[PDB]
């Protein structure tokens, strides 16, 4: 399928144990996609002070379109030293590995895969 319905645990930035997916734009997009497929991906909502507490390169979920079945349609965009790889809409947040942190909410998305 070109899209997959996912329910992503929303994590507080200070609870996150593994604060990024790797060391290159291509690696972080790859790992983010593997973790999304394996159900081991969390979401951190971006506010003042969040990104400096996470590791670059960043993987964002961005709105790809305007929402089936309550799931916002999203795609992945990476960012390294102020350059983005991908073009999309509003940031829903930054993806991180999930290793059992307790979420504050779940965010339903339809991921372009």
């Amino acid at each position: 399928k070109t899209h997959v319905q996912l329910s992503l645990p929303v994590l507080q930035v200070r609870d996150v144990l593994v604060r990024g997916f790797g060391d290159s734009v291509e690696e972080v997009l790859s790992e983010a996609r593997q973790h999304l497929k394996d159900g081991t991906c969390g979401l951190v909502e971006v506010e003042k002070g969040v990104l400096p507490q996470l590791e670059q390169p960043y993987v964002f979920i961005k709105r790809s379109d305007a929402a089936p079945h309550g799931h916002v349609m999203v795609e992945l965009v990476a960012e390294l030293e102020g350059i983005q790889y991908g073009r999309s809409g509003e940031t829903l947040g930054v993806l991180v590995p999930h290793v059992g942190e307790i979420p504050v909410a779940y965010r339903k998305v339809l991921l372009r895969k």
